[PDB]
């Protein structure tokens, strides 16, 4: 630990199985995404923060070319999540690569991941620490915040009515997609809110309706944004889309004391 | 027809003449225009991409790139970002173009994409409507290339008098690819080609987000009389965005003309 980073490349693969795959979004939002429950028997080491590879296919031509997808499951439960984007062009028409592979992906199927990746992690001590976070993310891009979720307060799904232990951090989270129907893991979202009023706050921006974004919303309250970050010593995470990261840096007016903004972006 | 006579079983070994620094230094960005001798090898119509497969003779797997030139001229060209990540970390093509020199080895596929000018386009004086992001100008200018019979050699012989208007956003003025060829163009025949850059840097301060697609709403009226009124092809190559407020323009003031608006996004 925790140099997992690698542990499985595509030299060699880690045969895993399909439990689960469900649908993230509701009737009323144009993109598809299916959350993943895979089954890698333990043996998959990774860190909330990490992403993994996924080789479409594998076992025509070859074929063994990779995609990175966002845990968002903790470290503690027993299979793993990830959540994925199909896409289109250009309903019944054609596909990217991986995104045919998941598309005709069936239950209890071979799917083979690659080792930890990425160093998006969050901090070791963090969770003594009780240290503050503002998460900023669009579409997919909340997966690794769901996994950070996950490990701050308890997850188990299976046990929602209790205790849960406390982090007592205060958490931020800017989050945008085009409407609610398309915010990937509502279910948690939600029920993070509820179960902790005075710890996690979540600000939705939608596309429907000049355009407006994440970023927008983040100038719109940047007088009561900075106190966060600097009065709270806020964690910054950036992960999404490239845009993101202009808008909200430049909004500093720094140091090597902006350690701790982590900027990921696909 | 000339779609997958290359494929990564067969891929054709061209040739590297050129590496052009596509941007100028104010760009945030880092495109490369490549110059690439196939022998006449490589069949394709303008607005199809090609396959390019990193490292070939580790993993033999393409990516693709808009080819920006057109069928008469002996070598093709395209246009390549740069893609970078901190945690001077490159991706996999990107990395291989970046660390791409002169007379180099480099593989092809066959051809790719259905995002074509129609058949009857000169000799039908067919108008136009293009709009891109960053390296989705690429299609368009091999369309325009066409169109105008370019000669880099001479520059005139062009039978086409159609309209063509090109939306174009990018971070600012820059970062414009091909702006050597727009500008061209433009200045050449002035009553066939008008264009709207749309600069993203603007909007950095003290305003909300302001993008290609924002000009076209704000130029809403003029814009359906472009396609309604003028007949107009509608093309649409760079970002998933673009095309709901554009598409959704296109219900206000119906449908079937749908053969006519083509999408390539990315
Ligand atoms: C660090 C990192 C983390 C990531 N995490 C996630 C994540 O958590 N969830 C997630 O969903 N994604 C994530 N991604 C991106 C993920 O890898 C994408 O699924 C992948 O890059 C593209 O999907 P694909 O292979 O299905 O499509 P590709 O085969 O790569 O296709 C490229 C894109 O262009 C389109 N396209 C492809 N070929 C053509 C063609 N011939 N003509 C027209 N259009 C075409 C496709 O629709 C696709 O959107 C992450 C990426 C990175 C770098
Ligand atoms: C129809 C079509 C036409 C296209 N035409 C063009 C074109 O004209 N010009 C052009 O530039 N592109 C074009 N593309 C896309 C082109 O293939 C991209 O260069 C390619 O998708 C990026 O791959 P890469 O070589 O950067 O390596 P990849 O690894 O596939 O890049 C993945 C992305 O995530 C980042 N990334 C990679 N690994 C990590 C990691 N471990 N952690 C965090 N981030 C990571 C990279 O910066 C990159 O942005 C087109 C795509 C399509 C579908
Ligand atoms: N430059 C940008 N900055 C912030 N958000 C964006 C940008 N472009 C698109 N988005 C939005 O991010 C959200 C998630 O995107 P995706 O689901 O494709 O990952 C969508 O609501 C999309 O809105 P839009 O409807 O304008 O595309
Ligand atoms: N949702 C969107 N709709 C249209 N254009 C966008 C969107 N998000 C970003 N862009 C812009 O597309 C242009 C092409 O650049 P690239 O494709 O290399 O990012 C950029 O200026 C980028 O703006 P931005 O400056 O906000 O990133």
């Amino acid at each position: 630990e925790n140099n997992f980073i690698n542990l499985y490349t595509v030299k060699n693969p880690l045969k895993c199985k399909i439990v689960d795959k469900i649908n993230l979004v509701r009737p009323n939002s144009p993109n598809e995404v299916y959350h993943l429950e895979i089954n890698h028997n333990g043996l998959f080491k990774y860190l909330e923060g990490h992403t993994c590879g996924i080789i479409p296919y594998y076992n025509i031509k070859k074929q063994r070319c990779a995609r990175l997808y966002s845990i968002s499951s903790s470290n503690n439960m027993e299979n793993l999540s990830v959540a994925i984007k199909i896409h289109k062009y250009e309903n019944i028409t054609n596909y990217g690569y991986c995104s045919g592979f998941i598309k005709n992906l069936k239950i209890n199927d071979d799917i083979y991941l690659t080792g930890a990746h990425g160093y998006f992690n969050l901090p070791n001590d963090a969770i003594q620490k009780n240290t503050n976070f503002i998460f900023i993310a669009t579409g997919t891009g909340i997966s690794p915040y769901i996994s950070f979720l996950k490990k701050l307060f308890a997850y188990d799904k299976n046990n929602l009515y209790n205790r849960n232990s406390n982090y007592t951090g205060y958490i931020t989270i800017y989050y945008g997609v085009y409407n609610e129907d398309s915010i990937l893991y509502l279910n948690e979202l939600e029920y993070f809110q509820k179960m902790y009023p005075n710890n996690i706050n979540i600000h939705y921006v939608f596309s429907y309706k000049t355009s407006f974004y994440v970023q927008d919303e983040i100038y719109k309250r940047k007088t009561e944004f900075l106190n966060l970050f600097n009065n709270y010593k806020c964690e910054l995470y950036i992960c999404g889309l490239k845009s993101i990261r202009y808008k909200v840096m430049d909004i500093l007016k720094d140091e090597k004391k902006k350690k701790r903004v982590h900027v990921e972006v696909y």
